[PDB]
């Protein structure tokens, strides 16, 4: 639950947790929705 993964996630490897954070954001794809199944 909350109230203590935020604890262990800058506890436990804080500088590859950040790095997934930017990553999640960038995994959506605004261009690439336009994009799925297109062309046929």
């Amino acid at each position: 639950g909350r109230d203590a993964v935020i604890l262990l996630t800058c506890a436990i490897h804080p500088e590859l947790i950040f790095t997934i954070t930017k990553i999640l954001l960038a995994i959506l794809g605004p261009l690439m929705v336009l994009q799925a199944g297109i062309t046929k």
